[PDB]
């Protein structure tokens, strides 16, 4: 197990070609998850998976640059469920993030920082128990 918050470095950024795979169980009665690419304190992407939001199961997709939310991004597909486990992958593509759960295409959210290379950190939080976090090429 990994302690969950939990920060992956992702040594020189990331870059097109570079898979993260995260392996974990949402906990019973989950209210969140999130990912967050980091450049310093900017969130380049944000992948948030909301269980009840007023009664709905949605995620947000956002950035956050000086410490302000943008526009945000919603996907009322909803592959999570409370106390099952899961694999997030997300691949970097030239001009998005793609994300695919459980070995289904999911989203994609486009590049709005683009110092891909100083996106140096990814932070794993929220209502799950992390059993991996990697990344490799493809
Ligand atoms: C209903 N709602 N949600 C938000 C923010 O909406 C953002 C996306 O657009 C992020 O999800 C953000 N958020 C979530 C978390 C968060 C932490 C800990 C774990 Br553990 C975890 F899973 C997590 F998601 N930290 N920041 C969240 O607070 N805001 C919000 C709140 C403020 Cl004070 C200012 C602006 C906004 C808004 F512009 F984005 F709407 C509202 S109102
Ligand atoms: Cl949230």
């Amino acid at each position: 197990p990994l302690i969950v918050p939990y920060n992956l470095p992702l040594p020189g950024g990331v870059v097109p070609r570079m898979l993260i795979t995260i392996l974990g169980t949402v906990k019973p009665n989950a209210n969140r998850i999130a990912l967050d690419f980091q450049r310093g304190n900017d969130v380049a992407f944000h992948f948030n998976p909301r269980f009840n939001e007023n009664n709905r199961r949605v995620i947000v997709c956002n950035t956050k640059l000086d410490n302000n939310w943008g526009r945000e991004e919603r996907q009322s597909v909803f592959p999570f469920e409370s106390g099952k486990p899961f694999k997030i992958q997300v691949l970097v593509e030239p001009d998005h993030f793609k994300v695919a759960v459980n070995d289904a295409h999911l989203l994609q959210y486009n590049h709005r920082v683009k110092k891909l290379n100083e996106i140096s950190k990814l932070g794993i939080s929220g209502d799950i128990d992390l059993t991996s976090a990697s990344y490799t090429m493809i």
